[PDB]
């Protein structure tokens, strides 16, 4: 019989690669020591072999996928004006606004990539041929209640296309090719949100990997966009969670407590 | 004769690839139109060819360099406790503390990677063989006066080694191999700072690319580090500035105003 604290300690040392079946009759210390040795070995293997961080590696794989398929790689600011949020229709008397990490009086950590990419679509329309295809991967921030599927600091992919080819069929096709490339099964369910209207939610079981939108939408007017567009936002830690069978998304996050899903707290 | 506003407009449309020699007798509008066409062509070329963001690409090239040479890739939080900063010796009655982007009462956007990597060195010492070699690339944040060599939102590389091989000669050798790989000439000048003590500053002309440290140092005690170590921090936008001959570092930054050093504001 273990205390909750003991159970918690073993849980954090366990990994999806471990056998989780029976309760052992071994004392807590012996169980802890066994899992510590396993996790040290896992880190030694990573160090000897690839030495890549799984979140970094996924970001690189996703980057290559989109660049090879004609999408321009964007790197825009993480710190953005609060005004961008207001202009997405998220005023400060909305429940959604409560999730915003404010920085000084007028700025915030971006909770999404959409405003930045809207600006890029509008600007690039003056230079690029049809269709315009762009994407960004990077940090986004939301205040969240503690949960196994949510992080306050996470990583978003957003791709979008503007001009011709902006149909629901093409959007679903891009999503399908993308998740097929990552080896992730999914289904599409129609849903909606107040910022974008109707959406296509990309689900793995009960876990939302992405929400996708077929534009145009009325909100486009506030961003100087007047062409059809399609786009989708994906959480990289969620993609990693599914790929590696992590139960808690914290295993997939930027962290000092987990590295590639392995506890970094390997003292007794 | 141009107004300052007209001069500013042409400056932002000019690129290092442009010929800057004489004053043209053409009217401002004609000059603007010519540079607009050039910058559109530049974006069209990027879109047709590589489609990579120069800052992203540099980050990938640097990642590959360090991973191939036995350094573990770290991805740690960008949002960190203010306490980490205090424990680097930067209390709130210091001038340096004025540069910190605070987030809520107890957190900040990291101005440096050192505390996070110190934690990783201490933790990884329980698992990895000698020497322990790690690195991280990612966003860092400092309040700065407006300058051509400083950004508020920038990107740092920090590498470090711990255990054997932690000599000044090896540190300089790693730096030399690294900048030789990037095709950047530099010199080393001894200097110091109050956080780390004496440093080796990696200079390209009068521009600081990096500061490097040969440990151990007294501060190690506050971080649970008791082995020799060496390390260096580099600004990626500064490396890009030198590589591409950008006069203003804003051309190298995460931005909605510049893409690969090219103005995104291509209206008349
Ligand atoms: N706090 C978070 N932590 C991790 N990933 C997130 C978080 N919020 C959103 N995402 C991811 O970003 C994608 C697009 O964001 P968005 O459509 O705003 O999410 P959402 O509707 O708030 N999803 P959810 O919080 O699961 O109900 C989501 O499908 C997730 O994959
Ligand atoms: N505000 C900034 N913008 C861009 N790069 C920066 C900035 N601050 C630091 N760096 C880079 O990060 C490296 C390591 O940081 P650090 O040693 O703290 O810089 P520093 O001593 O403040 N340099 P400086 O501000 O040029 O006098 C520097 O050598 C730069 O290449
Ligand atoms: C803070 C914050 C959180 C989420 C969003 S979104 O618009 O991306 N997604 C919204 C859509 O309305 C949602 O799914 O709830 C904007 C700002
Ligand atoms: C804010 C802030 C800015 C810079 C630093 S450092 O320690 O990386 N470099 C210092 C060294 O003391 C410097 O060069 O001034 C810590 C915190
Ligand atoms: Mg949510
Ligand atoms: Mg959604
Ligand atoms: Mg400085
Ligand atoms: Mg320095």
């Amino acid at each position: 019989a273990l205390t909750k604290s003991q159970t918690d300690r073993l849980e954090v040392l366990l990994n999806p690669k471990d056998e989780i079946s029976l309760n052992s009759g071994k004392p807590f210390r012996e169980l802890e020591s066994e899992l510590l040795s396993r996790r040290k070995k896992d880190l030694q293997q990573i160090y000897a072999e690839e030495r890549e961080n799984y979140l970094g590696k996924l970001e690189r794989e996703i980057t290559r996928f989109f660049v090879d398929r004609g999408f321009l790689e964007i790197k825009s600011p993480i710190l953005i004006p609060l005004e961008y949020i207001e202009r997405m229709g998220i005023d400060n008397d909305t429940e959604l606004s409560k999730q915003i990490f404010r920085v000084d009086k007028n700025f915030c950590l971006r909770p999404m990539l959409a405003p930045n990419l809207a600006n890029y679509l509008r600007k690039l329309d003056r230079a690029l041929p049809d269709p315009i295809k762009i994407f960004e991967i990077g940090p986004c921030y939301r205040k969240e209640s503690d949960g196994k599927e949510h992080l306050e600091e996470f990583t978003m992919l957003n791709f979008c296309q503007m001009g011709s080819g902006c149909t629901r069929e093409n959007l679903e096709s891009i999503i399908t090719d993308f998740l097929n490339h990552l080896g992730i099964d999914f289904k599409i369910v129609g849903d909606s949100c107040m910022v974008f209207g109707d959406t296509l939610d990309v689900m793995h079981g009960d876990l939302e990997l992405s929400s996708a939108v077929v534009g145009p939408i009325p909100l486009d007017r506030e961003w100087g966009i007047d062409k059809p567009w399609i786009g989708a936002g994906f959480g990289l830690e969620r993609l990693l969670k599914v790929k590696h069978d992590f139960k808690n998304i914290k295993r997939a996050a930027r962290s000092e407590s987990y590295y590639n899903g392995i506890s970094t707290n390997l003292h007794h």
